[PDB]
């Protein structure tokens, strides 16, 4: 129903981009861009993109959204998926990764290499082209541009602190802390994964985003909790191997004794299954599955009370639906 | 100079504002990181594109003295152009596996940076909206600024794409290289951001609608194409002391204007000579290619191209109905006509 229409809208947007009047395409560059698009953009699960349409429908009370609206919401969802693909291509380059969704990373294919860097740029610059094409006549056009620019800035800044914390500070693991993890996760994932889709739906609904700081705070907290879920599922996956500032290692560094904190310092993300076995058993000995369960339900309580504090029924429906889609997930 | 010093003072102001940005939770580490990256990559060049914004705005302000506030806003737009260029240059140095820029190691070459520089490029680009929002959000031409910068960035990235896939992908047949492909690469990769964008910023500040200045855009794009032809010529026949570096376009198998004109002017033996020497590093082949350029008299062909381009541009410029616009375009032309650096 909606998902099929979303993929159809992908085909529409790709056609428009490959007939863009701002660039003089030839067969070579048109085929290059179309292969790059098909390899990097539509292959994911597209949850963030479709949540735009979901949120827009719930904010239109319990009524029917029209046809234009459905198309527009799909276009904004695809803008979010384009943003994510743009970040992922460059992240795979920076992480020297090999595989994504079971296929080689874009930059790993022999005819691309570091060209993929520029491809990342292309992906990002497709978002204005799309927006201009479908929202230039709308009165909230500039709000869209400001929203996407600010969320992109925040995601890049979160990636920066993740990079510097890890690669520039794996001397002392003491560095990893609970506020540092919270900040990294809030800026790198929460704004674009949870705030941005609902903010798109709100802007389309005619709302001023400056009157919805409550919604933004709640969604940022919910995204932090989502990424904690991700950190937990990576181990219970190469976070330990990659010396990442995971929630699990941070909680372990706060709950262990001097001997177990010595164990962590002397076996964290330093190659070999050996080293990765010791970390997992330290996690078991501290019973980090019960700490994560307690954190999980406690966060759930926080979020539901905060959500029921809001004065708009549709907003409550949106936030409650977002929460239950991830509550006690295994994937 | 007076205005260059004021321009660098405006850089300091913009950097302070960016390091106190309310949209991000800075700590000592990331604030020092962003400041070390900004100072290393943004203010160290010649800032010609940035300062041309102020020059163009003052030329368009026929008759009525610009305020200090207007000069500051023009400086801000010039710095946005320099930020865009810095972002592109950081990523280009990564893609080209370069080693040094302006006599110092490339940002990604420093041991504590490496591939972090990729994300640093992103940071640089996303500084441009932060700056614009900070200083122009209340202006009625704010959205025109955003559209201008987004579209020029799209066109620059696309020009880089066709340059990369022309040079790197496929086999390395030198036949593909042609004059239309060179024109397309050069127009989209350099001309829009180096020549159109500064003047367009000055025009937007003047209250103009850019949709009524397509002629200006055409003239500036053609002028930027001519500028990059000059750069291609000087990369081989220029002076390394005056330019700053030694040109390696022949080694790097670039779709230069010189090799294209050589392939259109040579005979079968000289085109085979070109096929068997262009694009390898060792100076024997480079010297054969350069002396072929000499025997083909590519210097005099370039001189004739330059004076034909000058005549064309002068005629097109004097076709325009606004004298201030004509002054802007002629000032842009005479700064580069017969330049040596």
């Amino acid at each position: 129903d909606l998902k099929s229409k979303f993929l159809e809208v992908y085909s529409v947007l790709k056609s428009e981009l490959l007939n863009d009047p701002a660039f003089d395409f030839t067969d070579d560059s048109r085929l290059w861009v179309e292969r790059m698009l098909d390899y990097n953009v539509p292959g994911g699960k597209l949850n963030r993109g479709l949540s735009v349409i979901d949120s827009f429908k719930l904010l239109k009370e319990g009524k029917e959204p029209t046809d234009e609206e459905i198309f527009l919401a799909c276009v904004l969802g695809w803008c979010i998926e384009w943003l994510q693909a743009y970040f992922l291509v460059l992240d795979d380059i920076m992480d020297s990764s090999h595989t994504r969704r079971g296929q080689p990373c874009w930059f790993r294919l022999p005819k691309v290499g570091m060209i993929a860097v520029n491809d990342g740029l292309i992906l990002r610059n497709h978002i204005p082209r799309i927006l201009k094409k479908h929202f230039k006549g709308k009165p909230y056009y500039v709000d869209l541009l400001d929203l996407f620019n600010e969320v992109e800035f925040q995601t890049a800044s979160g990636q920066m602190i993740d990079l510097i914390t890890t690669l520039v500070g794996e001397k002392d693991l003491s560095k990893y802390s609970l506020p540092l993890h919270h900040r990294i996760v809030q800026y790198k994932t929460a704004y674009y994964s949870f705030y941005l889709p609902v903010a798109c739906a709100l802007v389309m609904s005619g709302e001023n985003l400056d009157n919805h700081v409550d919604v933004k705070n709640i969604l940022v907290e919910m995204g932090t909790y989502f990424q904690v879920q991700d950190d937990y599922l990576d181990c219970f996956g190469t976070d330990i191997e990659d010396f990442k500032c995971s929630w699990l290692v941070v909680k372990a560094l706060e709950l262990a004794n001097d001997e177990q904190k010595k164990l962590l310092h002397e076996n964290y993300g330093k190659e070999d299954p050996e080293c990765v076995a010791k970390v997992k058993k330290l996690y078991e000995t501290l019973n980090l599955q019960d700490v994560f369960g307690e954190y999980e339900r406690q966060s759930h309580g926080k979020l539901i009370k905060a959500i029921e504090g809001h004065s708009n029924k549709a907003v409550q429906f949106v936030l409650k639906s977002s929460l239950e889609k991830i509550y006690q997930r295994q994937k």
